[PDB]
């Protein structure tokens, strides 16, 4: 079997990207954010305290005759961006882009913090990391990529954002007209249950290839990169203005710049992001101080190839007995 479900960005500025799934018997059609840094399905629902649900579609376990409730499962989940969620637990029946799951766990939001009640574009997450970071207790839960695996043709899904644009997410095949030039492969680490990886380097802009490795996760649900320090400031320093802001939380630069593209490896290959990506705006409406897409992870504890560096590729999640992640460029 194969999937193929398209991915629109939420807002003008790429700050996510919901995909349509289908839950239930008939069908409950919800828009999840895809994130390859969770491992956790779960979905605004009819039992999402009410004073939290503002605009989001939600899934209604007893309208579905093929939603079980798990007994005596629940699960509590809190997020790098200190976002955060928990309930209960349904098995049913979700497709994505026609590929179907059955039994597949739905965890159904109790509770949502608030960042989530405010962005009403938004219906849930539908996690895509390794399964041992799934927080459904006492009984762990696979992620829907786990329980489709074997009925894949191939087991693995591929991520190809839009820059301000819609995308692609495929499950089970790799779309050869999707990317220019070759698929280079680099090797995953799991031990921490993320898609880890080693990048080879950085260049800003047309300056030369520096090489050093960067361990970080591919996470599609991270909006921006966050790179270490060193590498941050050697990229704003090229931006006339730019400086790191702590009251507004990160690197800033004149909104009349023109940005530098940035670089990154993987393996001997090369995957440029262009400048114009790393723009995320006006700081508040109106303001001439805009919004670095580039930010340090110092503080973090992990680096992230987020949705800046993504959607500059076509990406492979390779998830045979050994993992491994591809990027090309497109």
């Amino acid at each position: 079997s194969t999937g193929s479900a398209t991915t629109t960005p939420i807002d003008s500025l790429d700050d996510a990207y919901i995909t349509p799934v289908q839950i239930g018997t008939p069908a409950q059609t919800l828009n999840l954010d895809f994130d390859t840094g969770s491992s956790d399905l779960w979905v605004f629902s009819s039992e999402t305290t009410a004073s939290e649900v503002d605009g989001q579609t939600i899934y209604t376990p007893s309208k579905s005759t093929t939603a079980k409730l798990l007994s005596g499962a629940t699960w509590s989940i809190s997020y790098g961006d200190g976002s955060s969620s928990s309930g209960d637990v349904y098995t049913d029946t979700v497709s994505v882009g026609g590929l179907t799951v059955t039994g597949q766990a739905v965890e159904s939001a109790k509770k949502v913090s608030s960042s989530f009640t405010e962005d009403s574009t938004i219906d849930g997450l539908l996690g895509l990391a390794f399964s041992t970071l799934n927080t459904v207790s006492p009984t762990q839960q696979k992620t829907f990529f786990d329980n489709a695996k074997a009925s894949l043709d191939s087991p693995v899904f591929t991520a190809d954002l839009g820059y301000h644009a819609p995308g692609t997410y495929n499950f089970g095949f790799i779309d050869t007209t999707a990317y220019t030039g070759s698929i280079t492969y680099t090797a995953v680490s799991t031990k921490q249950g993320f898609w880890e990886w080693t990048s080879t380097g950085y260049a800003v802009g047309s300056g030369t290839f520096k090489s050093t490795s960067i361990d970080g996760i591919a996470d599609t649900g991270t909006t921006l990169l966050y790179l270490p320090a060193t590498v941050v400031s050697a990229y704003w320093a090229q931006v006339s203005g730019a400086k790191s802001s702590s009251s507004v939380g990160g690197y800033v630069f004149p909104c009349s710049a023109t940005l530098p593209s940035f670089t990154f490896g993987v393996g001997s290959a090369r995957i440029v992001i262009p400048g114009d990506y790393i723009d995320f705006g006006p700081i508040s409406t109106g303001s001439s101080s805009c919004f670095g897409g580039i930010q340090s992870s110092a503080g973090i504890g992990i680096n992230i190839f987020g949705d800046v560096a993504l959607k500059a590729a076509f990406v492979v999640f390779n998830g045979a007995t050994t993992p491994t992640l591809g990027f090309a460029s497109k």
